[PDB]
């Protein structure tokens, strides 16, 4: 997250980091059995990892549960990133509690300038690398569509939408990736790509997650 602040200890309890030895990308509690992540985020071998803040610490509100299975959209393009959304299910049941916590589903999706918390432990810089060892926040709106495609012309669908700021500054950036975008209380989007991080007219794209409602719930129902 570029620009963003320390969001503190366990405030987005929603929040997961996948690990495979290391961290490589963010996910979000739906319930106890299940994470939703970006389909980019796809590997053998997860390692999911609740109540986190320092990821290199162990601080003592952590669960650590390997993942049972994945479960990649039916049709997740890798080269485009439509559909970008994968499910994760937990090899043993998360136990709930208040730095533990699941995030709603959306009932319908959220329009363009409704402000999001995005966050994750990816990058802090726009130019260069830096990686914080605690998880960071970033409040940002929901572009226009129009705004979004005049950006990113030809590879916006309708399975996408942009949050941020067309002056730059404040986005998410790599390790981001597969964490979530929460609007009014829901899950609404996946930190999925961009052109580089808090770039002028480069705002983030996030995988529209009001149109998986209803896979996620048929999928989750069925595994
Ligand atoms: N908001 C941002 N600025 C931002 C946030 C997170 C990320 C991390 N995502 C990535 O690195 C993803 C994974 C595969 C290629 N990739 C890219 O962004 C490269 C550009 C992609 C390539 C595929 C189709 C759309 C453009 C990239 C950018
Ligand atoms: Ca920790």
């Amino acid at each position: 997250i570029v620009g963003g602040y320390t969001c503190g200890a366990n405030t987005v309890p929603y929040q997961v980091s996948l690990n495979s030895g290391y961290h490589f990308c963010g996910g979000s509690l739906i319930n106890s059995q299940w994470v939703v992540s970006a389909a980019h985020c796809y590997k053998s071998g997860i390692q999911v990892r609740l109540g986190e803040d320092n990821i290199n610490v162990v601080e003592g509100n952590e669960q650590f549960i390997s993942a049972s299975k994945s479960i990649v959209h039916p049709s997740y393009n890798s080269n485009t990133l439509n559909n970008d959304i994968m499910l994760i299910k937990l090899k043993s049941a998360a136990s709930l509690n208040s730095r533990v916590a699941s995030i709603s589903l959306p009932t319908s999706c959220a329009s363009a300038g409704t402000q999001c918390l995005i966050s994750g432990w990816g990058n802090t810089k726009s130019s260069g690398t830096s990686y914080p060892d605690v998880l960071k926040c970033l409040k940002a709106p929901i572009l226009s569509d129009s705004s979004c495609k005049s950006a990113y012309p030809g590879q916006i669908t309708s399975n996408m939408f942009c949050a941020g700021y067309l002056e730059g500054g404040k986005d998410s950036c790599q390790g981001d990736s597969g964490g979530p975008v929460v609007c009014s209380g829901k899950l609404q989007g996946i930190v999925s790509w961009g052109s580089g991080c808090a770039q002028k007219n480069k705002p983030g794209v996030y995988t529209k997650v009001c149109n998986y409602v209803s896979w996620i719930k048929q999928t989750i129902a069925s595994n």
